[PDB]
C-alpha cells in the first residue's frame, strides 16, 4: 500500500491510523467533528509571532483566536477544540517543530496528537470523551500510517520526510 501523499479531502478516518499532515502555510491545518460534542482543529503559527488575534476559518465560521509563537525559528502547531456547537474554542497541546509536520490518530477512544519540541515530540492522548466517530477535513497534503508503523510516523514528525515521494519503500 501507498501511504501518500494524498491531497486535501474529507473523510471519517478508521481507528488505529495516523494522519500525517504536511502544511505549507500558517492557518488551519485540519479540522474534525462528530457533530455531537466535539469540533476540533489544528492551527499552524509561523516562527517569531507576538501575541496577536488572527482569523481562522473553522467549519466555515470566522473565528478570532489570540495566538503567539515565542520560538525564534520553529513553527508552532496548536490543538484547539470546543465541546458544544456554539462553545468557545480552547487551546490545548502544542507542537514546536522544525519539520512543519503534525499528526493525529484515533485509538482506544482517545485522540492522539504529537506534542513537545522536535526531535523529541511524542504522541499524547486526549480522553475527555470517546473520539472514535470524529471525522476529518484536511487542508494540507497528508500521509496515512498504521499504528503498527507508528515508529515511522514518529520518525517523520521529528526528523522530516524523505526527499522523494517514496515513503512507501523508505524507513
Ligand atoms: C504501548 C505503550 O506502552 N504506550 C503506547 C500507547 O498504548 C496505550 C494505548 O493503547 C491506550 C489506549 O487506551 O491503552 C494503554 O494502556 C493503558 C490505558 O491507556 C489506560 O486507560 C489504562 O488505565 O491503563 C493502561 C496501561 O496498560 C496502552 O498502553 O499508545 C500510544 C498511541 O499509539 C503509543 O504512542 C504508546 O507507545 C509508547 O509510547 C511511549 C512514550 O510515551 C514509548 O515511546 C513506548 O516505547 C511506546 O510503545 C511503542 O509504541 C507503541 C505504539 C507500541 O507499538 C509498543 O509496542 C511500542 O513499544
Amino acid at each position: 500500500t501507498l501511504d501518500g501523499p494524498y491531497q486535501p479531502t474529507s473523510f471519517n478516518p478508521p481507528i488505529n491510523y495516523w494522519l500525517l499532515l504536511s502544511p505549507t502555510n500558517a492557518g488551519v491545518v485540519m479540522q474534525g467533528t462528530n457533530n455531537t460534542n466535539r469540533w476540533l482543529a489544528t492551527l499552524l503559527v509561523e516562527p517569531n509571532v507576538e501575541s496577536t488575534t488572527r482569523n481562522y476559518n473553522l467549519f466555515g465560521s470566522s473565528v478570532d483566536i489570540t495566538v503567539e509563537n515565542t520560538s525564534s525559528d520553529k513553527w508552532k502547531f496548536i490543538d484547539v477544540g470546543k465541546t458544544s456547537l456554539n462553545g468557545s474554542y480552547v487551546q490545548h497541546g502544542t507542537l514546536i517543530s522544525s519539520t512543519k509536520l503534525c499528526a493525529a490518530m484515533k485509538h482506544g477512544g482517545n485522540l492522539y496528537t504529537f506534542s513537545g519540541t522536535t526531535p523529541n515530540a511524542l504522541p499524547k492522548a486526549y480522553s475527555t470523551t470517546n473520539f472514535d466517530s470524529v471525522n476529518v477535513t484536511t487542508f494540507a497534503d497528508f500521509y496515512i500510517i498504521s499504528r503498527d508503523n507508528e515508529q515511522k510516523c514518529r520518525q517523520y514528525v521529528n526528523n522530516g520526510l524523505p526527499p522523494i515521494q517514496n515513503t512507501r519503500n523508505l524507513e
